[PDB]
Formats: structure tokens, sequence, C-alpha cells
């Protein structure tokens, strides 16, 4: 059903782990994902469970605050994140709004994470994400804003995807 996104393909690995376990490291409040978030400095890091009531899918949120290294402003910043689950494996949807930044209405950011079973302890993972104007920054503002999301995006995502190689 759904493809990827029109922005880049971050991740595409395989995993000999399954896709159960797979999921569990990434999408619920796993030691992995909290050694992991310690790992990239994330503070005030703050999990909710799944919500049930709905049939199709399932909603959880996330926040937490993050460094920022870009001589740009502030030198951290907070993050709200919205991800909805579909299991199929799975899919999840992730929208995720950085608060305290320059530019933060102009722009935010969604991401895809497909989570496809191969074997008994096998799966595969990809990862693409995008980025989202509420409104359309002057040529200065717009190359410095993809510039800086797409450094801090592919540092982020290559470093989950170490770590997850480390883990077996
Ligand atoms: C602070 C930077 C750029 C700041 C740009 C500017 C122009 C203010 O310097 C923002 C832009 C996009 C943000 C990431 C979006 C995706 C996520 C995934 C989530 O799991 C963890 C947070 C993260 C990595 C955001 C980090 C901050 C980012 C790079």
């Amino acid at each position: 059903l759904l493809p990827d996104l029109s922005g880049r393909l971050l991740i595409n690995s395989v995993f000999h782990m399954g896709a159960e376990r797979l999921q569990q490291m990434l999408f619920s409040d796993s030691p992995f994902l909290q050694g992991f978030l310690q790992q990239r400095k994330f503070t005030d890091v703050t999990l909710s469970p799944w919500s049930s009531d709905s049939k199709c899918h399932q909603r959880r949120v996330l926040t937490y605050t993050i460094p920022i290294s870009n001589q740009l402003g502030p030198k951290s910043a907070s993050v709200v994140e919205t991800q909805t689950l579909f299991r199929r494996g799975c899919v999840v949807d992730s929208e995720v709004l950085t608060q305290g930044i320059p530019y933060q209405d102009y722009f935010y950011t969604a991401h895809r994470y497909c989570i496809l079973g191969l074997a008994r302890n096998k799966a595969r993972l990809r990862v693409s994400s995008e980025i989202r104007y509420r409104k359309q920054p002057w040529s200065l503002v717009k190359s410095l804003i993809e510039k800086n999301s797409w450094s801090g995006i592919e540092d982020y995502f290559h470093h989950l995807d170490r770590e997850l190689a480390k883990a077996e």
C-alpha cells in the first residue's frame, strides 16, 4: 500500500532479528531505544503508551530535548513527536516538530519506518523522510533549512542503523 517519501531514503538494511523483536526495539519503551537516545545526548525523554481505541492503527507521542551544533541560535531545542503504527511486520508514520529553533514555524519533518519480516529471525528495515513547509521561505533561508535538517537527519538515522547492527 503506502510507498516511500519524496525526500530521501535514509535506511535500507536487513537484520537477522525478527520483525517482532526489531519492532519491539524501535517502537516501545525498550532498553535499546532508551540506551540509544541517551547515546545521542537526548534529555527529558518522555514516552507514552500506544493508544488502543482505534481499530486499524495505534498512536503515541514522544518528547525530548536535543542538542544543536550548527552555529545558529540556541544550543538546544525541544522535539514533540507523534507516531502512528499500522500492523501489516509493520509500518509507522512519524511527525516530528522541533520547537525553540530558528524558523520553526516555517517547516516540520515526516518519516516513515517500514518493517517487513523475511524469515524466523530475519527482517528488513526501511526509513524514508521528507521536509514539509507550512510556508515558503526565500532562497537563502530555505537552503539553510534543507542543509542543516538533512545533516541532522542523516547523522541520526545512520547512527541508528549502526546501533541495530551491533545489537544481535
Ligand atoms: C535543529 C534541526 C535543524 C535546525 C535548522 C536551523 C535552520 C534552525 O538551523 C532540526 C531540523 C529536522 C530535525 C530532526 C527531524 C527528525 C528527527 C527524528 C527523531 O527521531 C529525533 C530528532 C530528529 C533527528 C530531529 C533533530 C533536529 C532537526 C535535525
